[PDB]
DNA sequence: CTATGAACATAATGTTCATAG
DNA sequence: CTATGAACATTATGTTCATAG
């Protein structure tokens, strides 16, 4: 993949994997979490995106769903996550802190350079 | 609706080194991407001839740079493509968008490596 | 070989519609 | 309205081929 910046559903993925590790998500959650969290940087990414980035990781693996009732004060179906194999969640987190070191050395390196 | 303001593109990046390039040297497309390749290998980035060609017709076709059909040689005869400013304000121009889109990208790069890790 | 470029190919990610509380 | 998707569309890019020096 010609070794250059990190993926969108990769930056995704990534985020996903850490916050199973606190809290209890599913996709439009995650989605306006990210939106506000970006908001000012200017990043805003779409829903279909994150459904994708989510569903790899079923795919791959790492993560499962259940069909639950989260209510607050309505009785809506939501489709929220948890960890299939933690293990393999561990290993491809330390994978995205390499591809983000490497992203931020390019950025860097460019930024250097150029200006 | 944006290019939902994500990382900066790759053909951004090689224009911009284009164009940074074309202020010191007088370059073609074979000669900056190994350059670049070489540049990179370390880090691990390694474009391929065909994004250079891309980016080059850009910065034509958006009118920053113009072709210089010539023989750079040593000891053959061989046709090579160098390119000129045409607009060079149009390129400093470009080149501060692109100031701009390398430090979103590095913000972004910076806040995920914060929150992540 | 180097070099340029078209043509073809698919990968990554955006937009719209279907469908269910 | 939210939430999940699937379907459809396009852009951003990798792979290979036709030329020529």
């Amino acid at each position: 993949s010609t070794g250059f910046l990190v993926k969108q559903r990769a930056f995704l993925k990534l985020y996903m994997i850490t916050m199973t590790e606190q809290e209890r998500l599913y996709g439009l959650k995650l989605l306006e979490v990210l939106r506000s969290e970006f908001k000012e940087i200017g990043f805003k990414p779409n829903h279909t995106e994150v459904y994708r980035s989510l569903h790899e990781l079923l795919d791959d693996g790492i993560l499962k769903q259940i069909k639950v009732k989260k209510e607050g004060a309505k009785l809506q179906e939501v489709v929220l996550y948890q960890f299939k194999d933690y293990e393999a969640a561990k290993l491809y987190k330390k994978q995205l802190k390499v591809e983000l070191d490497r992203s931020k050395k390019l950025i860097e390196k460019a930024l250097s350079d150029n200006f």
